[PDB]
């Protein structure tokens, strides 16, 4: 480690403490910067030497990580805890994790190879006969409708992005835990659950799940039969799971892009805008822009120039290697900011523009917190920013507002059009953002050994969202592997907490805003009062217990349902009479069902390809 980074000595009480966070905070932002400009350079121009870097780059991060966290040990093991200043036993908690620094050198190169062969496996995997993940095989899940170009599409992907990648998951999985069992945890899961700091964090999941279970298990009944109508009694069964390639979704993690084929009132306004952008010429630079200005509108903070100037906003037309799933960057020198993401003209990719700019808001607002704890209050809150934007802009009449839909109706068919749209894309989510990790942390306790891998996910996958491989699948598979986060490393347990939060989060600003009709026809849109309550938020990071951050935002310190509940009870109570009077089977209690080939299949897939 350079003399410059290495940890001096402080006194062994909390006025010690206090320096020697400082003197972390001046070399942290070095390290951090050195890691995050690294993997830029790798995520956005993938190759053997980008990798090379970026596992030094790990490495050096690594290092620095033990010395400042054995040197809080040795300091104030015996009495951070006992800290007065919360935020510095905030700050101290944090350095004394140690992670992946804790294995010995030869296993942390081990993991940083492990981390970047799993991340180049995935960002670069084809299916040939070659398509990428992002365009081409999104595209097709979302648009295409016949069954045959979705079926290769799907078990293409699988199988090029699963299977190669189990071997390495099996040696990650290991690895991280012997990493953190050093820290005291029983499992790497057990450490990302800490961060919801509850003790009851799983069964307070489940009792959510509960609540919003019945409007899911409508809703899956009801797109179920318009998949019948369309694709028959051969390969829907409408008592049994749906296949798990018809959503609009490579993961069928959301439903949104299949509106089209479900929507309940045609003669209503179309609200899927994507036309509309297409025709009036938007590109990503329009998208971003928009999405920009809905945040000064609310008298947040604009992009900087450093973020305009770095941020990848289309794929690369070189035809560089990159990764295209959406994120976004701090470079933690306060000044570098940007976004990394392949943009679609599309409507479901203008929300993902407002996601990932929601990211970069609270990184603006927490920049001057110490580097520990800029964070979300939880990760769920993270998560939550940008989609609670998108609420608003999704409405028929925000959009009305910025040129995206002409006509203007407010009637009960339009409300039930709007609200099962949005039940397609937030509904639908739920029991996929509820099971990754249970898979995951089954895994990562030893529950799932790598001989039930797949079956087990399968289990997951037709328990929570009802639907089954449109193929065979055994555990040569690796279907969870197809799936970003899973060789990335990213949670996701924070994804079905934000898909709760935010509707939390809505509720709170749009009464702040002064509104006073239905929920779902709120726009936050110029409220500079909205726009204050959220900006508390955002400037507290981690640095207050995230309860107690949603008790000042919200008026209540847990996660809750009810705003959810309350926004769709419209569609809730339609759908629940729609499936009642077809005579719907809610569930799929035909368990073991899974659809057939299609006839001549893959050899035809050049007469739709
Ligand atoms: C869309 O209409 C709803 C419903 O409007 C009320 O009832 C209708 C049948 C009609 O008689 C309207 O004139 C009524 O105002 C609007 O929601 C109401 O908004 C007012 C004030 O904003 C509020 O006091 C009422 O409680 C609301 N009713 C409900 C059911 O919440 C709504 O604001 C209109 N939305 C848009 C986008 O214009
Ligand atoms: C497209 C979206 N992409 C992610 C994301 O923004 O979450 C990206 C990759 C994973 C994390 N991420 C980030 O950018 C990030 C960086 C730092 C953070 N402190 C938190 C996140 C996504 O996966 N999403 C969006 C909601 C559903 C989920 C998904 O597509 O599965
Ligand atoms: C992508 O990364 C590669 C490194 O793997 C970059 O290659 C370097 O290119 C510059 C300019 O041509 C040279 O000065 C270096 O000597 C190259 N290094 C190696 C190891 O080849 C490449 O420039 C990057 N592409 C982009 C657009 O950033
Ligand atoms: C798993 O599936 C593939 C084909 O779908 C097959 O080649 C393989 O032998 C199957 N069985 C095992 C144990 O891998
Ligand atoms: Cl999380
Ligand atoms: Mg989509
Ligand atoms: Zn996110």
């Amino acid at each position: 480690l350079d003399p410059g980074l290495q940890p001096g000595q402080f006194s062994a009480d909390e006025a010690g403490a206090q320096l020697f966070a400082q003197s972390y905070q001046s070399s942290a932002e070095q390290v951090l910067f050195q890691s995050v400009a690294a993997s830029w350079a790798h995520d956005t121009n993938i190759t053997a030497e980008n990798a090379r870097r970026q596992e030094e780059a790990a490495l050096l991060s690594q290092e620095f990580a033990e010395a400042w966290g054995q040197k809080a040990k040795e300091l104030y093991e015996p009495i951070w805890q006992q800290f007065t200043d919360p935020q510095l036993r905030r700050i101290i908690g944090a350095v004394r994790t140690l992670g992946s620094a804790n294995l010995p050198l030869a296993k942390r190169q081990q993991y940083n190879a492990l981390l970047s062969q799993m991340s180049r496996i995935y960002s670069t995997a084809k299916v040939c006969l070659c398509w990428s993940l992002d365009p081409d095989l999104t595209n097709i899940l979302a648009s295409s409708r016949s069954y045959a170009m979705l079926l290769f599409a799907w078990e293409g992907w699988h199988n090029a992005a699963g299977i190669p990648l189990k071997p390495l998951y099996e040696d990650f999985t290991a690895l991280s835990n012997e990493a953190y069992k050093q820290d005291g945890f029983t499992d790497t899961g057990a450490y990302w659950r800490s961060w919801y700091n509850s003790p009851t964090f799983e069964d307070d999941l489940e009792h959510l799940y509960q609540q919003l279970e019945p409007l899911y298990l409508n809703l899956h009944a009801f797109v179920r039969r318009a998949l019948h109508r369309r694709y028959g009694d051969r390969y829907i069964n409408l008592r049994g799971p749906i296949p798990a390639h018809l959503l609009g979704d490579m993961w069928a993690q959301s439903w949104e892009n299949i509106y089209d084929m479900v929507v309940p009132f045609p003669d209503k306004p179309n609200l899927d805008v994507t036309s509309t952008m297409l025709q009036q010429g938007w590109q990503a630079t329009h998208m971003f822009r928009v999405a920009e200005e809905f945040f000064t509108s609310l008298e947040l903070s604009p992009m900087p120039p450093e973020f305009w100037e770095g941020s990848m906003l289309e794929k690369p037309a070189d035809g560089r290697e990159v990764v295209c799933h959406a994120s976004a960057w701090d470079f933690y020198n306060r000044k570098d900011f940007r976004i990394k993401q392949c943009t679609r003209v599309t409507m479901d990719q203008l929300s993902t523009v407002h996601h990932e700019m929601g990211h970069i808001q609270y990184y603006l607002q927490y920049k001057d917190l110490p580097v520990s704890l800029r964070r979300g209050a939880n990760p769920g809150f993270h998560e939550a920013i940008g989609d609670v934007l998108a609420l608003s802009v999704s409405t028929p009449e925000h959009l009305h507002k910025i040129g995206l839909l002409d006509r203007v109706t407010n009637d009960t068919e339009s409300d039930i059009n709007y609200l099962l749209k949005m039940a397609l894309e937030k509904i639908a989510f739920l029991p996929f953002g509820y099971l990754v990790d249970q898979w995951r942390w089954g895994v990562f306790s030893g529950r799932t050994p790598p001989s039930r891998y797949n079956f087990d996910w399968w289990y997951l996958r037709t328990k929570y969202q009802g639907i089954c491989p449109p193929v065979t699948r055994n555990e040569t598979h690796f279907d969870a592997g197809a799936k970003f986060h899973v060789p990335n490393v990213t949670p996701y347990i924070r994804y079905f907490v934000s898909f709760v939060l935010q509707f939390q989060f809505h509720e709170a600003l749009c009464k702040e805003a002064g509104y006073e009709g239905p929920l779902h026809q709120c726009d936050i849109y110029r409220s500079t009062k909205a726009g204050a309550k959220l900006r508390k938020v955002l400037r507290a990071g981690s640095s207050r217990p995230w309860q107690e951050v949603l008790k000042d935002m919200v008026g209540l310190d847990a996660l809750d349902a009810q705003p959810l509940l309350k926004y769709f009870q419209l569609v809730t109570q339609w759908l629940q009479e729609q499936n009642q009077q077809n005579g719907e089977v809610l569930g799929w209690p035909e368990y073991q069902w899974h659809p057939p080939l299609p006839d001549n299949y893959p050899e035809g897939i050049d007469l739709v390809t």
